[PDB]
C-alpha cells in the first residue's frame, strides 16, 4: 500500500496519481504522488531541465498546497515525485500542480537557488526547457490517473 504496483504501459500522461500512502506511528498519512509529465518510455526530460523543474516546483507547489514534504525528480525523468502529509486528495493535488505549472511556464525571472552556495550542480540548469515542459503539460491537459496494477 506504500507503493502501488503500477502497470506503466496503461497510463495516459500527463497526469496526477496517488502512488501510495504510508501511515505514521501516530496515525497521520503521508500521501505519495506521481506527477507525470511524459508518457513512460516515450521520451525523457533532459537532466538540466528536470533539475530546474525541481528548483521551481519546490516553491510553486508549496504556494498552492499545504503539507508538502518535498518535490523530487523521478529517476526515470518522465515526471516528479512528491510526498504530502495528509489524506489522499488527488483532485486537490491536481489543481495545485496545475497552478504551479502556470507559475512555472510564466517564470521569466532567474532560477532560484542557483549558485555554488545553494546548489550541488549549479551549472546544470535550463529555464527555457523547464518552462516549455510546463507549457506542454497544460496544453495537453491533466487528469487524475487511476492506478492500473500489474496482474503478476
Ligand atoms: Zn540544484
Amino acid at each position: 500500500v506504500e507503493s502501488f504496483d503500477l502497470d506503466h504501459t496503461k497510463v495516459k500522461a500527463p497526469y496526477v496519481r496517488l502512488a501510495g500512502v504510508k501511515t505514521t506511528p501516530k496515525g497521520d498519512q503521508i500521501s505519495k504522488y506521481d506527477l507525470r509529465f511524459l508518457q513512460p518510455n516515450q521520451g525523457a526530460i533532459d537532466p538540466a531541465a528536470i533539475h530546474t523543474l525541481e528548483h521551481l516546483l519546490a516553491g510553486y507547489m508549496r504556494d498552492h498546497l499545504e503539507g508538502v514534504v518535498d518535490v523530487s525528480p523521478m529517476g526515470c525523468r518522465t515526471g516528479m515525485y512528491m510526498a504530502v502529509i495528509g489524506e489522499p486528495d488527488e483532485q486537490g493535488v491536481m489543481k495545485a500542480f496545475e497552478a504551479a505549472l502556470k507559475d512555472t511556464a510564466g517564470h521569466d525571472q532567474p532560477i532560484p537557488g542557483v549558485s555554488e552556495l545553494e546548489c550541488g550542480n549549479y551549472r546544470d540548469h535550463d529555464l527555457a526547457a523547464a518552462r516549455q515542459h510546463a507549457r506542454d503539460v497544460l496544453d495537453q491537459g491533466l487528469k487524475v490517473q487511476e492506478t492500473i496494477l500489474l496482474e503478476r
